[PDB]
């Protein structure tokens, strides 16, 4: 037994995408032509230096990278990578971009510098911050790689916490003023501001869904939307997420698929008494309870047992019933009604 994956594909794709400021629309970063986003150019704009373009995406996935292509401008100096596990509440930074080490502690935090030790680490890098290449400037920020989790992800939660998402957001902080236009731009001087803005002409986000390992494809169930995508859930796991067994197989506790064990969902056993159960882990670790062999090796719990049975299997009579010793324990008959005196 091992994990299932559904495959990557561009999240971007059909997201709903946002600029704080724009004048060139947003959608032409997350559309495919050569067209692009450009924010207005610091001339006119004081605070211009500071936008921040969003992307909200259907549920919530996991995101293995975000590549931003910039056209007509040099990469940014000051800008940060965030994400969201909320549809649009407690962000959270993933990666800091600043072109002096200094800068990070400064605008950041001191500790925004460490190398990465613990999957959920964030980070203060340069590199994607030279302005020297001003054109067709590409950023590719990996959650995954590095991380000592990628190794072995599967048993490695804070990495899978890590690279969820439901809203990808780049906040541009300063663009990367340089050469030596510094004088001007500080000054304020109209033949600097006007030509120091932003533009993005593709934001490319890989991710998959998530189905806890239980599901190698999701596809839309809805051809009218399209873009809501549902784990074709297997283990007999159960959730379009595939966080849950399905009725009738409740006998162990759910679980995520690892390298080791499928971990499939186990039956539970009714002696043909029920359609549904549940997991009690007190029953399970009290051994009370039949699994489909009739061992006490599971936790299963029968709801609603019908034909005047009772018990965890649905294996003794109501009080007031007894059973017909000509019938086994299937039957719908076992019970019998008290008789006449
Ligand atoms: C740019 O995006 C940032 C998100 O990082 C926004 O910052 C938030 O601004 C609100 C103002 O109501 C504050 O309450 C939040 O605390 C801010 N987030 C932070 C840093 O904690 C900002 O509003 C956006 N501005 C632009 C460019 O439109
Ligand atoms: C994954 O984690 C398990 C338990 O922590 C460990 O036995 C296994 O060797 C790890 N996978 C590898 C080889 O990285």
């Amino acid at each position: 037994g091992f994990s299932l994956h559904p495959p990557y594909f561009n999240l971007a794709e059909g997201a709903r995408i946002t600029a704080s400021a724009t004048c060139h629309p947003v959608s032409n970063a997350i559309d495919g032509t050569e067209r692009w986003w450009q924010s207005p150019p610091l001339s006119r704009g004081l605070e211009y230096n500071e936008v921040n373009v969003t992307l909200d995406l259907g549920q919530v996935f996991h995101v293995a990278y975000v590549l931003i292509k910039f056209a007509n401008s040099p990469r940014p100096d000051l800008w940060v990578l965030e994400r969201s596990t909320d549809f649009g509440h407690t962000y959270q930074p993933w990666q800091f971009f600043a072109s002096s080490k200094r800068d990070c502690l400064e605008r950041f935090g001191p500790r925004t510098l460490e190398r990465i030790t613990q999957d959920d680490d964030v980070i203060c890098t340069t590199e994607y911050s030279r302005i020297v290449p001003l054109e067709n400037g590409e950023i590719v920020v990996s959650l995954v790689n590095g991380r000592p989790g990628a190794l072995n992800f599967s048993y490695s939660p804070l990495l899978r916490d890590f690279t969820k998402a439901t809203n990808i957001r780049l906040r541009f902080l300063r663009t990367n003023t340089l050469l030596g236009h510094l004088m001007g731009k500080a000054l304020r001087d109209p033949t600097v501001t006007r030509r120091y803005y932003y533009s993005i002409k593709d934001i490319s986000i890989g991710g998959r869904c998530v189905c806890h390992g239980h599901a190698d494809v999701c596809d839309a169930k809805d051809p009218l939307d399209p873009f809501r995508l549902q784990c074709a859930c297997q283990h007999n796991t159960c959730g379009g997420s595939c966080d849950r067994c399905c009725p009738g197989f409740n006998q162990q506790p759910w679980k995520p698929a690892t390298t080791d064990s499928a971990n499939e969902c186990q039956s539970c056993n009714c002696h043909g008494h029920a359609y549904d159960c549940y997991y009690d882990p007190e029953v399970d670790r009290r051994e009370a309870s039949q699994n489909q062999d009739n061992v006490y090796q599971g936790g299963g719990v029968c709801l609603d047992c019908q034909h005047h049975t009772t018990g965890i299997n649905c294996e003794r009579c109501l009080p007031g019933f007894f059973r017909a010793p000509d019938q086994p324990l299937d039957s719908p008959h076992v019970c019998r009604p008290a008789a006449a005196h």
